[PDB]
């Protein structure tokens, strides 16, 4: 596969990402203890995920532009633009993770969680955003589409950053209430929080790269790549009650985290006055007796099967929009995508 | 005063800047509540200081203009970018005040310590950085010179984000180390962390606007305010303990905070080994006892002198930089500033 071929060249030029960014150290050593922190900020933050966002960069720009315009350079930028992707989701996650007190990231304590780190994370996690743009220039400066990588990159953290937003106003850190809950707000810190830097943010580098920078195309590949987006999270909070914890590699936690996930959007969508008030208390609870009550009221309400026909609509959709928008793109850009993220 | 006569100007600009900023809530009402969160971050804290460096970037801009380019537009455009070195400043602050667990800044209760806001303002100091960039763009996309600022405003947010790091590392959250209490270390914190975004960032972002793009000049200008930084720095740890607090507007806090403050530094390079040790005690405690101790201390060890000296040999070496250096800029540029830093 495409991703789980280059995975380990995308892995490996994480060692000069690293010795690259490492660097501004020479004509400096006043600032080298700092440095020496910026190394150990990336190495436990920016490893340990699957790297397909930043792997998607690769693989789009492999299909995007003609074999013989990829020279040594060429991926040597494709590989760094990647790792731009796993830096700022990196960034988020470190910030993330201290915003909602988290324990545990890829199994493993939260960097903020490390003793001798804490709040000092919110550094850390801004750092690597600086990251992002430290090898853009080191890269990419000379490149014709080096202002529209910054832009890109720049207008991503804004969408993220406004989604999070949204998604703290409607969650808070304490409080059960089910108004703020709607489709159209699930929908819409979905777009914000997510889809645009997981799905558009990827593919819409690669364009860049490519020469492919006109408005059109963009939007066109932004249609496909939001609706990718959103059954993307979608998926991802069935999976969370429904899923196999062997094959998924985690255990159910949105409930009792007070999360504004799909199944309890559809719940409260499809819920009598009593079924609402029996939601209105086992919500955002930390107890496994009440945690259960919810995972059974969902199941009374056939979400599995909700869902089921939510997939099965939503790839049909998919293949609508790659019709429609792929073109003048190679479909295959949003079908690999596609096949990755469905099943 | 041309920064006196400013303010009004440079402070009523602030209406437009959260009303263009509020203005992709039109298209997009399904954000509207974000939007209206990121109203109130701006409102609380781009508001309330003394906006000296914004100004700066105003007051630069007409020094290094002929009068006749300064059009409603190229104004409008100097406002903004005054703006966006405060938006940068709020952006810090509010996320260094997390950091440093603080209560107050300019007196009032910190962004964060606020009821229903806490780590949230992690994400609230990211949308005063998406900020810079989203106005930006909004004034000055089609100006050759936006690619430099740009570059400008992300050199400057990684130059702090070092400075902090470096801060950090040398004054931890509860230990009592002056082994890396040296100038060298001083210097630089106070290069990466304060000079660089205060004193760099508002002149050369004015000189871009101006067209003054040179490498050299940036140097030249560079070298000169870096060593204003340093001084500023210097004179606000020395006025932190000596200043009068109805001028200063503020009272004693560096010693109880274990901060890498200029006094320790000196004190720590002219003290006997039981002086050493008399430091090692009282230094970073609360109790208002062994405050006084320190205070006493470094009075012992005429350090009001040692500065008042200091004060002298740096403003008379700012004036040699401003002689070598300002050309071919309009001295005033630097002259004027220097005038509002020293006494
Ligand atoms: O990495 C993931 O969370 C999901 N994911 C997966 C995935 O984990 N599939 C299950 P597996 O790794 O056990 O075989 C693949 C793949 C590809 C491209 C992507 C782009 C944006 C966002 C996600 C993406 C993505
Ligand atoms: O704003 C400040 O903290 C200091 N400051 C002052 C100042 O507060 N002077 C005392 P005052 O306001 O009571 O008369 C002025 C002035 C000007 C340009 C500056 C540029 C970068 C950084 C600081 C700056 C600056």
């Amino acid at each position: 596969d495409v991703y789980a071929q280059e995975k380990q060249d995308f892995v490996q030029h994480f060692s000069q990402i690293v010795r690259v960014l490492t660097e501004d150290e020479m004509g400096h050593p006043e600032i080298g203890d700092a440095i020496a922190r910026l190394k150990e900020v990336l190495e436990y933050n920016a490893i340990g995920g699957k790297y397909n966002r930043g792997l998607t960069v690769v693989v789009a720009f492999r299909e995007l532009v003609e074999p013989r315009k990829q020279d040594a350079d060429s991926l040597q930028r494709a590989w760094t633009v990647g790792w731009c992707v796993e830096l700022l989701q990196a960034f988020f996650l470190v910030a993330d993770d201290i915003m909602d007190s988290s324990l545990t990231r890829r199994g493993q304590i939260c960097w903020y969680q490390k003793p001798g780190v804490g709040l000092d994370a919110i550094n850390d996690a801004n750092l690597l955003e600086a990251c992002i743009y430290r090898l853009l220039k080191l890269y990419c400066r000379e490149q014709p589409y080096y202002l529209n990588l910054i832009e890109l990159f720049l207008q991503s953290s804004y969408q993220t950053e406004i989604g999070q937003t949204l998604d703290l106003l409607t969650a808070p850190q304490g409080n059960v209430d089910l108004v703020r809950f709607t489709e159209k707000r699930y929908k819409s810190i979905v777009k914000y929080k997510t889809a645009f830097y997981s799905f558009y943010l990827p593919i819409a580098a690669a364009m860049y790269m490519a020469g492919i920078d006109g408005e059109k195309e963009h939007a066109n590949a932004k249609k496909i790549l939001l609706e990718m987006g959103e059954f993307f999270q979608i998926q991802d909070d069935y999976l969370d009650l429904f899923g196999d914890p062997s094959v998924t590699g985690k255990i159910g936690t949105d409930i009792q985290d007070n999360k504004c996930s799909w199944l309890v959007v559809q719940c409260l969508q499809r819920a009598t006055p009593e079924q609402y008030q029996i939601l209105k208390e086992n919500y955002g609870q930390k107890e496994a007796e009440k945690v259960a009550r919810v995972k059974a009221l969902y199941e009374e309400l056939d979400l599995p099967a909700v869902f089921l026909q939510y997939e099965e609509d939503s790839y049909s959709h998919i293949m609508a929009l790659i019709e429609q928008y792929a073109a003048p793109l190679p479909p295959a850009v949003f079908l690999g995508l596609a096949r990755k993220i469905y099943k």
